[PDB]
């Protein structure tokens, strides 16, 4: 009945219209009455496009590790995570460089003194790691479980692959009609990722209406110093780092914007990067970009690659130092880089669990959680939380989407 | 061995049987040995029955929203819609009716005197809506859910359509492949429901041997009142609302229950509408009705249309009612309607979840569940159950393959 | 010692202020990190008291 | 007050008639067998009710003998 104006546009009025109903009806205290009416409507919009993610992942890695070579998935993997980490590492000190820029905490005058303790440490890696392999990959389907689809899909397409060149010309037959009907899924579902988007305007709109009743009215004084050091800085990777890392690999930096948004929006309203990626997928493909890849670097940059996230762990590990007075100085600004790295690397890619991951960054250094002056200043960050999630989501998708690109244009 | 005697000769061949060596175990006292020895095997039936569940009711649906217009689909559906809420609430009518004519539970004197209360009630629709879309459509599958699993299907079938009428004829070939694989499926089940059905007659034997055993000594006094009262209803049902409204829509009443049993024979001795529907769906197919209707008609009602239902929880309300001499009159004759339909659309596909429904409807009425003869009263419903479940479940699947076919003669 | 402090919560649930809200609770938080420095100087009063409620009553009695 | 108030009305029909069978029953145990055994063991009958009742209006409306055993 639309009957179909543009989505970029009622995407993007949803979004600025939502946002003032919900600063509106929130700071009218309304919220409650906002989390009751408007609420599930931005939630079927999530339900849809996660409703995708579980297939599209994995029929579009079966046909791509199939349409490349064992060869350059091994080269392309080995260049996303050395880009990976680089661009992960460079937010958290950009993040640093934010609030000690900007002072969020300082002027909430509240110390405390007692630590480390003792403490503890030590992400149990071998479990991880022999984790990635699944042991029913049709159980990993069934149940959420991308990472350990991912390693199956790799390995099936790279086995049918191998079936087509071999002797027995019946096998080919069965390696093609598996490899058809896969990829048959597949396109299917990225024709999908399109129906649910024509309810993206509806679902964009009801969820800022949600997000910004709820936490709008607690970006306030030193809080809100803590908002702006972090958007602020949100806004500058996107231009100091990925701009410039597009236009050195020659690919154009405002064309790339001009790909999106579609899942610049759907990851800044979601703040789910497993809910954005069919969205996050199906703008690789629509750009160009070669399915061997993007159908890898994509899942796999959706929880491990989280620009976003790792720049508030910097500048909100600042927040709670600064409202306790304990400068951390050289060797634990530099242990905060590192930790809120692996914090990000990390967070699952689901709402603020980000923020619940800020607890292993803070642990590193001095203060531990059990300190009600620790835990007060916390419980402020657990208040102006959705409202950073969704700057946090939108760069830990833009920087998956040009480290893609900028691989892919390398290979 | 038999070798191959006819099927609706050995089904209604060991029913009336095993009605009787139940009734005559049963009533001399062995039903817990008929549910040692023989049940197994009226099981064995309803597990083959559960099997096919999920594959049929996917692949089929997939292949029937293909095979149609995305148009026809929202046709036939809110027309399936408003058939099934109109003959779910003339089932309660037709319920009171016969609650009137007969008297179940006037001729105990029981009274008791507190209400509401308060009482509670809102069925968190938002919630139930926001799940028929599921998140793991893998999952969904993986375990039961049915609701969310049809709204994959329909999707898919729908996304493949617009992929055959594509540009690019790579994608109208892996299309195809998954369509036509995805078809190989629900071909197949079809067929594997004959397998199963040819063991139906030791099933359907072993299924009333016990069901009959371990309730028929009940049916009794007031109890068979409610019985005889519920049963005359049904066929009453049958008779006055689906004939004539077959022979309305120009179709066969007689050639229409000649299509059959099959799934009237399983509704009724299974008492499971999700484990008749193989054998429900496979007689939609037989009987000519066309797939993009008939695959997405029966999985729904299947649930969601319950005449018979229905029908036991309104003059089974009254029985309660009855027996404590609290008069219903004006507000609630209406009020049971209501809620008796909710809580038959409402109720599961399986057995007696309607009797655990019945609750749900007394208290919408005066009566608390908490008081003595209250429950006293439900207590000897619950012993009467499963006989009525048999009838109750024979309708609520007749009242689908007929809003199937009278749909489908619309379109 | 400071079930005075966890009472408190009464109190503030009695006004407008509820606990579930985060600088509510990040408030509360900063005062039960300065409790039982309160709860001393609070439970020499609610002594002192109990025993000029006895004194005065019993002077009349 | 309560006990009449939450179960004097369930006293109808083939329930009032087992309340009838158990009360007179009961009444029936006091006469027959008490009494009885009271005059026998030459105690006087109704100068032993005549002792309360007390014990036997607490022992009727707590419904508890536990309760009552001090009276
Ligand atoms: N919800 C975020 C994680 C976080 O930063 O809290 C994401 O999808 O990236
Ligand atoms: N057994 C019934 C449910 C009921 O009425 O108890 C069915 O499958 O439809
Ligand atoms: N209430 C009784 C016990 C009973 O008969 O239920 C007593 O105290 O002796
Ligand atoms: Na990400
Ligand atoms: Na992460
Ligand atoms: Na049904
Ligand atoms: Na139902």
């Amino acid at each position: 009945k639309y009957i179909e104006y543009p989505v970029l546009q009622k995407i993007l009025i949803g979004l600025i219209l939502g946002a003032i109903v919900g600063l509106i009806l929130g700071h009218y205290g309304y919220a409650h009455a906002v989390h009751t009416y408007v609420k599930p409507f931005g939630d079927l919009f999530v339900r849809l496009l996660k409703m995708l993610v579980m297939p599209i992942v994995f029929a579009s890695l079966v046909v791509g590790a199939a349409s490349i070579s064992p060869a350059r998935l091994g080269r392309v993997g080995v260049k996303i995570v050395v880009y990976y980490l680089l661009t992960s590492a460079f937010a958290v000190t950009l993040g640093i460089i934010m609030a000690r820029l900007f002072n969020p905490g300082a002027g909430i005058h509240l110390a405390v003194g007692g630590q480390q303790f003792q403490p503890k440490q030590a992400p149990p890696l071998v479990h991880i790691l022999l984790d990635i392999v699944p042991t029913n990959p049709f159980g990993a389907l069934a149940n959420g479980q991308v990472l350990p689809t991912i390693f199956f899909a790799i390995i099936l397409g790279i086995a049918i692959t191998y079936l087509m060149n071999s002797e027995n010309e019946k096998v080919r037959k069965s390696a093609e009609t598996l490899l058809d009907a896969i990829n048959g899924l597949a396109e299917a579902m990225y024709k999908i990722v399109n129906g649910v988007m024509q309810y993206a305007p509806i679902g964009v709109f009801a969820l800022i209406a949600y997000v910004m009743a709820e936490q709008g009215v607690h970006v306030v004084g030193e809080l809100a110093k803590v908002t702006a050091a972090v958007y602020v800085g949100l806004t500058l990777q996107i231009l100091l780092v990925y701009f410039v890392l597009l236009k050195i690999y020659g690919i154009d930096p405002i064309s790339f914007i001009k790909h999106a948004k579609d899942a610049m929006l759907t990851a800044f309203v979601t703040r789910s990067s497993s809910g954005t990626l069919p969205v996050t997928m199906r703008v690789a493909k629509e750009m160009g970009i070669s399915e061997g890849i993007y159908s890898f670097t994509l899942p796999l940059g959706a929880t491990i690659n989280m620009d976003g996230t790792a720049l508030y762990q910097g500048v909100c590990t600042f927040f709670i130092a600064n409202a306790l007075g304990s400068h951390l100085t050289v060797g634990q600004q530099l242990t905060i880089v590192l930790t809120a790295v692996l914090a990000s690397i990390g967070t699952a890619g689901v709402p603020g669990a980000g923020a619940i991951m800020l607890a292993m960054v803070l642990h590193s250094v001095g203060l531990p959680l059990t300190d009600p002056n620790v835990a007060a200043a916390y419980a402020m960050i657990l208040g102006i939380d959705a409202i950073l999630d969704m700057g946090a989501t939108m760069v830990n998708v833009t920087g998956d989407l040009t480290g893609t690109a900028i691989v892919a244009k390398t290979e």
